[PDB]
């Protein structure tokens, strides 16, 4: 192993933002502290100089953005509230008002977040889990933070997916996510500006682990057209993922990667089928220096590939 | 789940104690407290009442004892320092003097603990993972904690299983433990009175998961001979055990019962072969509840059967 990989925290939380192929990855270290680390031409960072903040150890880690002019980034404290790191260009790392709200969850909950696509407008919606394992959404609409709707019961320490889009024929955005409810199945749960919040879930798989991760991303949006991919950790201790493609619907499944027991997930995409793409990256972690966080990459190049072995500081 | 369930933290230690079918088991709960679940003909507390102390979360949980007389159970706090939880007959619960010492250990450390066999003497001896990976034992003989011998390098963040027993034809006590080395093996290192720390590693799993769960017992202590067990959850999810028997050497393994992707383990055992025994109990997470701790038995009436389908306070 290496000193920078022995700072990964085991099953650390994951996630990453991006705009292209310039990225970022957040993930916990073994003192509690979340960290950055980024691509830009090369791999750099994830030091104890890229601390943007501290959850409490264990911590799910959920990340959002536009482009990278603004970044946020979700964890609970140790008080089971839900907080928010936040990067604006020009102003650097700040806390943003997440904080103020004290909105109490379960201490088991984990994380999802989405900027709204398709406005230039900063709009949020954040999603946990409550005390009675409902699934809560949290919105920000540029004048405070408050709760939205509530989605129903879940499994327990369920993880959850989130993506948002918007159809090149609608007038607003649609949202879309993914959870797992007491009988194990992985479901879907559906909002278009139309028909609001579906009333049904849609089975995404028969039966996945407990608390199995869940990590989600859409891409090439048309008219009443979409892509999607959905990602968690299957009985054989590797990242299985889930289809959507328009005109064939919840098509394909199957693994991608090896990954540690119980490893997180995290996905970022861009680009499209029409436009020589779309470009795929997983992280994750599967032994790699014993805890470094790894990547899987897919482009219309090579298709499947490892990436980056080791991120930083491995 | 059941709201006693969600208590118990996902991936908690454990640990366990007994005096013949007299037990007590010690686990995390979501809030990083340590709490204890006991058998008295039958299952009770593990609730916020019966809690003995605070651990970072995620900590390893160790214990050891002398019947039911003298307990010691063993935490890591937020500093990564080695603390103790301590009961005698007739006091009642409190902090032992181990923190007084100040042992820092890596952040990922696990622990293991032996009272020493074949004595009336509260001789202790503990294991963990100082900060350059090597395993450091530490001892207590009475007056005063230090260190004892350093058993060289292991896999940052190994499982660590110990036992002690004392043959009933030597002067003194023998003490096994196991761990994990950089090439994912499975190893056991030996002390007896006349070699000291013998030179070699034995190999007694060839490859495992990294950072998987190591725990052992030893029962039947006869003239030069002994009964041990040592398990493991192995790649596929399911806990392992590994047999040395008198006349055999470690001539077994094979798989024991599943449990979810990373869950800790624990063993006890009393009795012996040639008094219609053993029995063994183990306790781990399977998902009962989803977050429930499960128990899983051995006896001589009906072999190997799932025991307590949720401790305490499911
Ligand atoms: C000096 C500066 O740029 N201030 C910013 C304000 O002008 C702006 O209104 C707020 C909005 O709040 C932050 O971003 C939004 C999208 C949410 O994430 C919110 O929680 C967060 O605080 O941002 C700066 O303060
Ligand atoms: C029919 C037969 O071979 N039965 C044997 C018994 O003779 C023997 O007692 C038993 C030993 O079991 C081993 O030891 C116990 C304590 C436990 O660890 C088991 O998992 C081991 O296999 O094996 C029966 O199979
Ligand atoms: C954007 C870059 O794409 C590929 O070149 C990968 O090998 C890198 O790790 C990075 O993801
Ligand atoms: C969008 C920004 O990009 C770089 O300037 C990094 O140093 C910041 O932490 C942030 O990710
Ligand atoms: C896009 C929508 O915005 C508001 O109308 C919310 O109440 C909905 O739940 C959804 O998030
Ligand atoms: C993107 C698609 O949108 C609607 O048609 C849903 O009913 C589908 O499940 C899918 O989410
Ligand atoms: C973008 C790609 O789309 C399909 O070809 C899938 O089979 C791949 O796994 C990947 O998701
Ligand atoms: C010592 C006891 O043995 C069996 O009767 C089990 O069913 C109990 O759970 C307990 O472990
Ligand atoms: C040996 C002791 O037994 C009972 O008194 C329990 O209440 C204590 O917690 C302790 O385990
Ligand atoms: C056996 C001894 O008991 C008490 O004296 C504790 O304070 C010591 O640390 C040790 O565990
Ligand atoms: C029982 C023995 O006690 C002391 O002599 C220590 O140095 C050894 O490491 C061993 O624990
Ligand atoms: C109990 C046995 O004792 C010694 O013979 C060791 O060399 C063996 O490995 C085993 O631990
Ligand atoms: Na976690």
């Amino acid at each position: 192993s290496t000193p920078g990989a022995q700072q990964v925290l085991f099953r650390t939380g994951i996630a990453a933002v991006n705009s292209t192929n310039h990225l970022r990855v957040y993930f916990q270290d073994v003192y509690g502290s979340i960290r950055e680390s980024l691509y830009e031409g090369s791999w750099a960072n994830g030091t104890e100089k890229n601390v943007i903040g501290n959850a409490k150890l264990g911590s799910p880690v959920a990340a959002t953005s536009k482009e990278l002019k603004h970044i946020r980034v979700y964890t609970l404290t140790e008080g089971n509230t839900l907080q928010e790191f936040a990067y604006d260009s020009g102003t650097g790392w700040y806390n943003g008002g997440l904080g103020g709200a004290k909105f109490q969850v379960a201490p088991y909950s984990c994380i999802a977040a989405v900027f709204l696509a398709g406005t230039d407008a900063l709009q949020l919606r954040i999603y946990a889990q409550k005390p009675d394992n409902t699934i809560q959404e949290y919105m920000w609409n540029g004048d405070g933070w408050k709760e939205g709707t509530n989605l129903g019961g879940a499994l327990p320490g369920t993880g959850i997916g989130a993506t948002s889009f918007r159809y090149t024929d609608y007038n607003g955005p649609s949202i879309r996510i993914w959870f797992q409810t007491d009988d194990l199945k992985l479901v879907q749960r559906a909002y278009d500006p139309h028909k609001g919040w579906y009333p049904d879930l849609v089975t995404i798989f028969d039966r996945a682990p407990p608390r199995t991760a869940i990590a989600a991303t859409s891409f090439g949006a048309g008219n009443s057209s979409i892509y999607m991919r959905i990602y968690f950790v299957n009985s054989d201790n590797t990242i299985w993922q889930v289809c959507w493609d328009h005109g064939k619907g919840y098509h394909d499944k199957g693994t991608i990667t090896p990954v540690i027991q119980g490893s997180e997930v995290a996905i970022i995409s861009w680009g499209s089928f029409a436009n020589n793409g779309p470009d795929l990256r997983l992280y994750f972690q599967n032994g790699t220096y014993i805890s470094a966080v790894s990547e899987w990459v897919w482009n219309r190049a090579h298709g499947s590939q490892l990436g980056r072995s080791a991120l930083p500081p491995a």
